[PDB]
DNA sequence: CAATACCGTGTACCAGCTGAGAGACTCT
DNA sequence: CACGGTATTG
């Protein structure tokens, strides 16, 4: 009675299977529990969980910041009224009140309509003073009288709930009023430079050309343009583009080595101008000083549209701006139309349905929909050019809040709001006094590494307190320790030591971190002479040589240099021979020279006695990313360095943890030697261990500390922290507690084995090409303009991410021969099963490869490197893909065998994982030499084994037919997995997890590892094999062709397998979000607890959490007299937690009397029921239902469909022809299994009429469209298909009236237990 | 209760920690 | 996207 287990692990299913050793399925009575005639039923032991998939937390943590959001911007009203409260009830003492229910309707108010005077006629005089409230913006910060405190307040107010971002540091001072005196002074510093060629500034006017409303670029050739003789790839073209907010490099420029692209905007700016100006030369600097002090006055030219020197509020003036254009375009547009197409005018102005100019201020039409809908009438009218000028500027008939205002920096906002206050606290003093409390709630920020407000009631929290007090925009750097809580920030994500798990590991540019790496790989490395005998290591005083004299004097340090200046330059070896290293050096000491350029002194660094300040720089740098907290910090350092280095250090940060803490690095010493680890990595006679075998050498301390230092976690909690998709954790979570259940259905004996197999947007590629295409120079957009959906188009992606270049061959590509091109494998696929782009490429013909057995030719490599190197810069293809691509001039048969193997071998971390669970949960016992017993071998494969083996001997797969072949995998896994370790006991070292003892031949090995199965094998030359296949030393049987074969077939064809869909509450939003007019409906639910919908309108369409069978009665009739019900109620998600507080109170509040609460059965979404002739249905809601069975097409069926749909070889074609009758009895069995089942007389009829409509059709197409029919009896929820041409609609199943009276199926997670209760006999 | 058709919150920026993949060193 | 909510027509 000896068994194993297969497992196929998806993101919606788990496929399941219990084998013996001769490979069969049992079969078993259960007890059926519950109220029903049925006592017992007979299970396979086979079947698949299906689930809906996990959702990551990113909706949820997006919903939570906005709330966030909204809660602090009301804080910030509440913080202003707060400080207007006293003068305003002396002004008006309602006002706020009217604020705050202006929401409400005329019935409902508390105080006059009006909300800003309280009468109609100071109101109409209000608005036709100020038709916007950038008029009243505008006007308080230009006018000197005293203005009326409600209208100072409404501006303040409008300025703080939309204050702009933050994405700008420090001050903005807006000044644009000499642009062209600037750039005239740009001008001639340039032509002082170039007396021989200087730039003729006289006409061009900078003002206009720079300010337009164009792209920077645009502007960029229209300037060009205005200077003679200049190109716009020359210096002041570049210089240009700098103070245009561009990123020109000036590599061309000054014929330079490196690149030196300079964005003013980037905060490393500073730093890489000083890089350029020490190449090129302090001379220059007046010129890109010249450039930022152009690009400050023309910055912000988008959204300043107005002369800055007549007004201090020059956004409020351009929204005037946009207000007084649109009403004069409007006059004229309606005048135009009035006269020369009268008849549209009332669809144009009036006809909210259409995308009018009612549809764009009524309806429900945008900016873009209003020019796409009115450009065709501009154009067919005369008098329109201006108006199709602003149009195609996205500049016509524009409003004033729109969507492109996310540009507005906070700083433009609070000047105008400062200015307010200026001019105002002269007639109230409380203004004067407040003045910076109210500059401050519009420029108070939470800080990112603050997080929220808590006092420990927020598990997302981690700021600390200096005082026990509440938190204002005013106290914050007094109450919040800004210092304590910017550390925890990154603390409490960072890693410990696994090692030392107390301890936090270092800063990955940490010195000592870095001195590790290099010793440790450097003590590795061996080398010979001619005299030498055998490899020597390198000495302790070797080492330090070396990293003295090459390390700490190079960045990168390679073999040649190992080679040239030290062997020979110290050691005087004309030749040597050099291993543990390659090429270069993989660790180097980089922070080293980092800090030697900042602070310009060797010995400063050298010095050991400064270790532990470097370390601490080192922290800081890389535990603060405020400038100011990295100053304050590094204060107390300030005295060993003069104020350039310190500005240069504070400039300078790091991101980025290690692995090893600094108590393991260098504390912990072995207690003999007295050393630490890095004392032996530096010096360790002529053993040179390094980390690894230091710490686990018995003759040393350190293992003993480690696991000194060493110190419960549940399966769930254990799982979710695992790094992978929430999807798949679930899978993971749900196979664990399936072998949990099986196990226990087997007596509660363990298996032999368990086999694991694991199987495997679109503004992501617009963001790629754009970057792309920008960082090319190319205008490949321009020409052929592409939207996101397109580049769903796998060779349309791949001509644009290719430049429109064939790749293979250095020649353009042409957009509309895409279908004659070829997608090649820069690795063959017969190596490396990789189908993505990191190892894809559009080509022309793939014969111009090379040889299809490798990668492509050294020739191809020769022609092409210099343009994929370009790509490789513009990010446009991999590292990886390059050096596929590149590696003719570096496939061995080593690269071959090893792509063959990882082909069948699973290196997949998650699985190893998964295995690492089972293999824990399996084996817990060691034995007398305290060994761990390996009572379970839990073997990991990949899905092309068991794919190879349905394609091999025809067990073929047609996914669409049901959800069987889950659990068909499940079963196969298993019996390929217990085979294959049969016959080849020592491949478990490769396949059991835990196990291990550590060109051509692996190749043919691992290549052939499955022929076994087969009877005759084709290698080429024909190979036969014996009938009896059994163990090569044992002499166990592992496989009987005669026999084994048949017993597969007969598993697979099985009609009973449970196919177990996992009952869920429902949870996340309560309904969809629209917020929809008002409405006579009940089915409208109020968005606050006094808005009645009918007058307010709110939310409808509720998700239900779970449905509820209520026995009880309901009055009836003007006399309600009570009478005996039992139906489904839906609990929404809003409801649930009042429905569990008191269910009967919630049941009587929704008019149900004398409720039976014995009889209240709790239905999860897809809670099974049966009806009759065994027709199953589940709960999709309190008011639909999806089909609940399954469709066991025979195996015959299958496999026709399989080989007829091409889903080659003559044996295969003549059973196709021979069996084309199938067709007939496939859609019989469809049409009998739907009769009994599906229900759906009209799409039964219209499917039959379909099929018999095409029975001329090829038989190849009649199956793909035979395929798409299941639909129709699919389990889940109904869905619409097609067949051929034909659309075949969903039936829904809207009515969930006959599961009161049929039978309710409660099922374990295996469905091997059932509960059913006959829900007739209730009521 | 049909059959049927419509509908469904979206965008943008900034600061991090973590593991994992891939293909080559070094090791338990 | 998909599939459950809703209103409409009957
Ligand atoms: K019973
Ligand atoms: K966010
Ligand atoms: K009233
Ligand atoms: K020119
Ligand atoms: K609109
Ligand atoms: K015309
Ligand atoms: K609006
Ligand atoms: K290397
Ligand atoms: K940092
Ligand atoms: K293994
Ligand atoms: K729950
Ligand atoms: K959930
Ligand atoms: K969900
Ligand atoms: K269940
Ligand atoms: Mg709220
Ligand atoms: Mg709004």
């Amino acid at each position: 009675k000896k068994y194993s287990i297969g497992l196929a692990i998806g993101t919606n299913s788990v496929g399941w299977a219990v084998i013996t050793d001769e490979y069969k399925v049992p079969s078993k009575k259960f007890k059926v529990l519950g109220n029903t005639d049925r006592h017992s039923i007979k299970k396979n032991l086979i079947g698949a969980l299906l689930f809906d998939s996990g959702e990551t937390a990113e909706a949820t943590r997006l919903k939570r910041t906005a709330r966030r959001r909204y809660t602090r911007r009301k804080n910030r009203i509440c913080y202003l009224q707060e400080i207007f409260s006293n003068e305003m009830a002396k002004v008006d003492d309602s006002f706020f009140h009217r604020l705050e229910e202006s929401f409400l309707v005329e019935e409902d108010k508390k105080h006059e309509r009006h909300p800003i005077f309280g009468n109609i006629v100071d109101e109409v005089a209000y608005h036709e003073k100020y038709p916007t409230i950038y008029h009243l913006r505008k006007k308080l910060v230009d006018s000197t009288d005293k203005a009326d405190l409600r209208l100072i307040y409404l501006a303040l107010a409008h300025m703080i709930k939309f204050r702009g971002h933050f994405l700008i540091e420090g001050d903005l001072n807006p000044d644009n009023s000499d642009v062209d005196k600037l750039f005239i002074q740009l001008v001639q510093t340039y032509n002082q430079l170039f007396e021989e060629n200087p730039i003729n500034a006289s006409g061009v006017d900078a003002k206009a050309i720079l300010s337009a409303r164009l792209s920077k670029s645009r502007r960029l050739e229209n300037l060009i343009a205005q200077l003679p003789g200049e190109k716009k790839n020359g210096l002041f073209g570049n210089l240009i583009a700098l103070s245009l907010g561009l990123t020109p490099n000036f590599k061309s420029n000054f014929d330079l080595a490196e690149d030196a692209k300079l964005q003013l905007s980037k905060d490393t700016y500073d730093d890489d101008l000083d890089n350029l100006l020490a190449q090129i030369g302090d001379q220059y600097a007046d010129l890109f000083l010249a450039a930022k002090n152009l690009s400050d006055a023309i910055l912000l030219s988008d959204i300043l549209r107005v002369n800055t020197e007549i007004t201090k509020a020059p956004l409020s003036a351009s929204m005037i701006k946009r207000y007084d254009e649109h009403h004069q375009d409007l006059t004229l547009l309606k005048a135009l139309v009035r006269q020369q197409l009268p008849e549209k005018y009332k669809e144009i102005f009036f006809d909210q349905s259409k995308n009018g100019y009612a549809g764009y201020i009524d309806g429900g039409a945008s900016q873009e929909e209003f020019y796409k809908f009115i450009k065709p009438i501009l154009e067919k009218m005369d008098g329109t050019e201006e108006l199709l000028v602003k149009l195609n500027r996205e500049d016509l008939l524009r409003k004033q809040r729109t969507f492109d205002n996310g540009s507005i920096p906070h700083q433009i906002h609070l000047g105008e709001l400062h200015a307010i206050l200026r001019r105002q606290e002269d007639f109230y003093p409380f203004l004067k006094d407040n003045r910076e409390k109210i500059e401050k709630i519009l420029t108070f920020r939470i800080p990112y590494y603050v997080g929220p407000l808590a006092r420990g009631n927020s598990r997302f929290a981690w700021m600390t307190r200096k005082s026990e007090e509440t938190i204002t925009p005013w106290n914050f750097e007094e109450v919040v320790d800004k210092g304590a809580s910017a550390q925890s920030f990154i603390e409490r994500m960072t890693n410990f030591d696994k090692n030392l798990p107390n301890e936090k590991v270092l800063p990955k540019h940490s010195l000592l971190y870095e001195y590790f790496t290099v010793y440790n790989e450097l003590t590795k490395v061996k080398y010979v002479t001619e005299g030498m005998r055998k490899p020597a290591f390198l000495s302790g005083e070797q080492k330090k040589a070396i990293v003295d004299l090459l390390f700490k004097t190079n960045r990168k340090v390679t073999v040649k240099q190992l080679k040239e200046d030290y062997f020979k330059k110290i050691e005087c070896f004309d030749s040597v021979e050099i291993s543990g290293v390659e090429d270069r050096f993989n660790a180097s000491l980089g922070t080293y020279h980092d800090l030697l350029k900042i602070i310009k002194d060797k010995d400063f660094l050298d010095n050991e006695e400064n270790e532990d300040i470097l370390e601490d720089i080192v922290l800081t740098l890389t535990l603060f990313e405020d400038r100011e907290m990295i100053e304050e910090r590094l204060k107390t350092y300030a005295h060993l360095f003069d104020d350039k280095v310190m500005k240069q250090l504070k400039r300078r940060r790091y991101t980025g943890w290690g692995r090893l803490s600094r108590k393991l690095i260098n504390g912990i010493r072995d207690k003999q030697s007295g050393k630490t680890i890095l004392d032996f990595l530096k010096s360790d006679g002529f053993a040179n261990r390094n980390f690894m075998q230091l710490i686990h050498d018995d003759s040393l301390t350190f293992k003993e500390d480690i696991q000194k230092a060493q110190v419960g976690d549940s399966l769930h909690e254990h799982i979710a922290n695992l790094a992978g998709s929430p999807a798949i954790k679930k899978g993971i979570l749900q196979t664990v507690k399936v072998v949990d259940e099986l196990v226990k259905v087997m007596g509660r004996h363990k298996p032999e084995n368990i086999v694991i197999e694991m199987a495997r947007n679109s503004r992501e590629r617009m963001k790629r090409i754009e970057e792309g295409i920008k960082e090319l120079g190319s205008q490949i957009l321009k020409e052929h303009p592409v939207e996101n959906t397109q580049l769903q188009n796998e060779k349309l992606y791949l001509y644009y991410l290719q430049n429109g270049r064939d790749m293979y061959v250095d020649q353009e590509l042409d957009i509309n021969r895409l279908s004659d091109y070829d997608v090649d494998a820069i690795v063959p696929q017969s190596f490396l099963k990789d189908d993505s782009i990191d190892n894809k490429v559009l080509t022309r013909s793939d014969k111009n490869r090379g040889k299809s057995d490798n990668v492509p030719s050294e020739e191809v490599v020769k022609k092409m490197k210099n343009y994929w190197r370009q790509l490789l810069n513009a990010k446009l293809i991999t590292q990886r893909k390059f050096d596929n691509l590149t590696k003719a001039e570096r496939l061995s048969e080593l690269d071959k065998a090893g792509f063959i193997k990882r082909q069948l071998v699973e290196t997949r971390q998650i699985t190893k994982h998964v295995a690492q669970i089972l293999d824990s949960r399996m084996n817990t016992k060691y034995d007398e030499n305290d060994k761990l017993i390996r009572e379970v071998k839990v073997i990991t494969l990949k899905s092309k084994l068991v794919s190879d083996f349905r394609k091999d001997f025809q067990f073929y797969k047609v996914r669409e037919i049901n959800n069987y072949h889950h659990a068909h995998d499940a079963y196969l896994n298993a019996v390929v997995g217990t085979a294959l370790i049969k016959k080849y006991p020592k491949l478990e070292s490769e396949f059991v997890y835990g196990d291990y003892k550590v060109a051509t031949a692996k190749y043919f090995f691992y290549s052939n590892i499955m022929n076994f199965f087969k009877t005759e094998i084709t290698l080429g030359e024909i190979r036969k094999r014996p009938l009896i296949e059994t163990n090569g030393e044992t002499g166990e049987i592992v496989w009987d062709k005669g026999r084994d074969f048949a017993t597969v077939r007969k598993v697979l064809s099985m009609p009973q397998v449970n196919i177990v869909k996992k009952t869920e509450v429902q949870t996340g939003g309560f309904s969809k979000e629209s917020i929809l007019p008002k409405r006579n409906s009940d089915k409208l639910i109020a968005r606050k607890k006094d808005w009645d919908p009918k007058k307010y309108g709110g939310f409808d369409s509720p998700t239900v959490a779970y449905s509820v069978l209520v026995v009880a009665k309901v009055e009836k009739g003007k006399s309600k007299k009570l009478k005996s019900v039992k139906e489904l109620l839906g609990i929404t998600i809003m409801e649930r937690s009042s429905f569990e507080k008191n269910p009967i109170d919630f049941l009587e509040a929704k008019g149900y009397k004398e409720v039976k609460k014995d009889l209240i059965i709790k239905l999860p979404k897809y809670s099974l029921f049966e009806l009759e002739n065994g027709r199953k249905r589940m709960l999709a809601s309190a008011g639909e239902l999806q089909k609940g069975n399954e469709l066991a097409l025979p195996s015959k069926y299958v496999n026709f469909l399989y080989l007829a749909s091409h889903y080659d070889n003559e044996q295969k074609q003549l059973f196709v022809e021979q069996h084309k009758h199938y067709l007939d009895e496939i859609i019989e069995q469809i049409s009998e299994f739907s009769k009994r089942v599906i229900l759906a007389d009209a799409n039964l009829d219209k499917v039959l009429s379909a099929y018999n409509k095409h029975r001329d059709k090829p038989i190849r197409e009649q199956a793909e469209n035979i395929i798409h029919l299941f639909t129709l009896t699919n389990l889940g929820a109904p869905a619409a298909f097609k067949y051929f041409d034909t659309t075949i609609d969903r039936k829904r199943y809207t009515s969930t009236k006959e599961v009161l009276d049929a039978t309710l199926i409660h099922q374990s997670i295996t469905g091997l237990y059932e509960t059913r209760i006959d829900l007739s006999q209730l009521g």
